[PDB]
């Protein structure tokens, strides 16, 4: 536990630590495999996004049971390249992030599962599942979006859902043009065992060519023997999933509803219109599972397999409400993702061989400032926790969308080989991180 | 020991920063020993944002800063002040409340120096290494008034008491005619360290109104109760000593020094409307104007002379003065000028074998670094960087004349003894028990 001692204004009562640290850090730190691997990724969840979203629903002395229970810290340099130059690109986008901690290669701004010579490389999810391990992909948004779909497919630009796109975008990974396919018929090939997330929209598109021509994706992967779960209570009711079985969860057309409702930060909102206290957002379903839910239901799962399991929990929708420039949103999936956290650890200690990683894709666009602050930009005070008002301030773009950040940022680990997280490392680092934890070897 | 990339960052693994596994290497940079010595490296303002800038600009995004990144264990720490009337917390410290919690392990208000809430003041970590025969060393490139050395030295219920003036109409309760400590630089004196090296020359000149040395110049007070004043690069390099006989007073600017970069200011649609920039060394600053790794140097050399152990806190303040000044060149020099007192501390920590070395910042601030082609509401400016590529730098959290300091808990990073206490997630106050512990020491005032 790292929440403050006591009472804040009294001396020591801020403390987080309650004795030396050597002992502990110590204890922690094995050289042994890692037999399973959760790596847990809040989209755009830079230390901006971590803190406001504990000073709001925790308070400052506050801590997330699951992001800050995690003993060994470091940050890790995101930068991505410039496709005609090779050199760096310091401010990524969520796709070529995503493809240097599942591949261990940079790429550019639009790249997926593909190097700046558009080479595609094998991902840490196709290397466990070679190995024989059980792999799983979970994600709150589309799973078409960079974080999942970086595991399972290789294109030349992350627009390429369905094979509509793909032949316009990518026509050189069009399956009528010779190609893998699109994201969503190369998610099917790739068969993980256990896929949950929204993007239910591309599956209505029928296959061009190949074995299913004609055929929509959703009934290609009912053919090809996947389980198809849209809710919380047929999630609930599988029992098995795994290669001859494998589950296809998708809960939503687009990206699954955000848990919380709060109004979008506006120019002088902090000053011209009240604090905000964020509510459970009323349009989402409870038929529709959280984070947790499904991180749990997957664990649930892959825990079967004897030799090992690789599951990616992806946070998406922090960066999308980033971007909408609403605190309220972008708090509740840091809360959403905390949760998600919280079961990977339980589980984790419980287990003794699992390498826990929680970390993001890249920095994003919110800041906590004073609560006077007259900013250029978008800005909104909250009630918080504490019973005191935080402002938050979105100043870095004028058009409809808030953007990324390149500054370093928090990776955080606990199990075997989580030593490898400590200091400056790169997100590239993170894929070798995981292979040699795995004891992966280089496979396609 | 290195975190810079392997090789061709565009092949796979040419931009890993390790090259094997480090369990085995954390291990043996875990020590329960005790530190004979500590030395305490703040970057004023420096958020991951402003290292990763001047990384980017200065050593490439593929770089490594040779001090600042080669700080084996690493954490976020949280640096909220409080509410003064309330005691709730204040998401977004100042300098001064900041500089209380890690020096005193007592969180305060945005104002306050070396005083809690209730404007009750309490011993700083230098006053009880000093207590217990340690040599105190304190060194800013800023005034010496200023948060940072002066929350070492200083207890007042408002920062900008700098000198008796300021003091007997803005602080009445510490005024020294009024019963009180005094201003910050009456207290300084008081404090005497062995080593303190700075700017804010200008209030020395300032008289006292009472106490002992009344009706003379600050200056003057401080050499009639021996201290050395030095005021450039040559008398500094000319001191031999610094002991409580002898302490050393080095004054290097009326008020701030000058940055060592010089580059335009940031504008609206700078990066648009305005060319690349590419930072030049500042013609204001004289080769006579001492550097942060040179006073840092000079201040280890002579507290090292202390058997039983020396503690020294090392200010890059004028990083968080050019975030203010939305100055990317200013900030990402001072951030270069940092990195080479960081390592003068390790070189020094890595021979000595009981040097506990700590790299961090008083709070996060304002510069974020964003895409080239932005149109951004703030003030921004495109800048050519040493892997000849444009770095794009935003200000968007203010419209008047001062960018401000964020709340995004920050990298504390430390080597050698105890410096497991500043991995995972900790607070600002955490740092001063972490200190307190370290060298061994027991609460006393006097
Ligand atoms: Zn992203
Ligand atoms: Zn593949
Ligand atoms: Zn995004
Ligand atoms: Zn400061
Ligand atoms: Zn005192
Ligand atoms: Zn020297
Ligand atoms: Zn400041």
């Amino acid at each position: 536990n790292r929440a403050a001692q006591g009472d804040i204004t009294a001396p020591g009562g801020a403390r987080r630590l309650t004795g030396d640290q050597t002992a502990a850090l110590r204890d922690s730190l094995s050289d042994k495999p890692a037999k399973n691997i959760i790596l847990l990724i809040g989209d755009g969840m830079g230390d901006s996004e971590i803190t406001a979203a504990r000073n709001y629903a925790e308070g400052a002395g506050g801590f997330f049971k699951g992001i800050d229970a995690l003993p060994l810290t470091g940050q890790y340099t995101h930068y991505a390249l410039n496709k005609k130059t090779g050199k760096p690109d310091y401010v990524t986008a969520s796709a070529a992030s995503a493809t240097a901690w599942s591949t261990g290669v940079k790429t550019y701004n639009g790249a997926l599962g593909v190097d700046i010579h558009e080479k595609d490389h094998p991902t840490i999810l196709e290397m466990a599942k070679a190995a024989g391990l059980a792999t799983g992909n979970v994600s709150t948004a589309e799973l078409q979006a960079a974080t999942p779909a970086a595991l399972v497919a290789h294109v030349t630009s992350s627009k390429c859902y369905g094979p509509s796109a793909t032949s316009e975008k990518c026509p050189g990974n069009a399956l009528e043009k010779g190609g893998k396919g699109s994201i969503t018929e190369q998610l099917l090939n790739a068969r993980a065992d256990v896929t949950l997330g929204g993007g239910a929209k591309t599956f209505a598109e029928t296959a061009t060519a190949g074995e299913w021509q004609g055929k929509t994706l959703r009934e290609q992967a009912q053919a090809r023997g996947y389980q198809l779960v849209s809710d919380a209570a047929s999630l609930n009711s599988v029992t098995e999933a795994n290669q001859q079985k494998p589950l296809l969860g998708l809960f939503a057309d687009g990206n699954m509803p955000v848990r919380w409702l709060g109004p979008k930060a506006t120019y002088h909102g902090n000053i011209d219109k009240p604090a905000v206290t964020c509510t459970p957002n009323p349009q989402r379903n409870d038929s529709v599972p959280t984070l947790a839910q499904m991180t749990d239901k997957a664990i649930e799962l892959l825990s079967k397999n004897e030799k090992g399991f690789f599951l990616q929990v992806a946070g998406a929708s922090i960066d999308a409400q980033d971007h909408a420039a609403n605190p309220c949103g972008q708090i509740g999936e840091t809360v959403d993702l905390d949760e998600a956290v919280q079961r990977a650890l339980e589980f984790a200690k419980k287990e003794g061989n699992t390498l826990v990683i929680v970390t993001a894709d890249h920095a994003h666009a919110s800041q906590i400032v004073a609560p006077d602050t007259k900013a250029p930009g978008l800005t909104q005070a909250l009630n918080t926790k504490d019973g005191a008002v935080m402002v938050m301030s979105y100043g870095n773009s004028e058009e409809d969308s808030q953007e990324h950040t390149g500054s370093q940022l928090r990776i955080a680990a606990y199990g075997p080989h989580a030593a490898n997280v400590v200091g400056l490392t790169d997100q590239t680092d993170l894929f070798y991180t995981m292979k040699a934890a795995l004891g992966l070897k280089w496979s396609h």
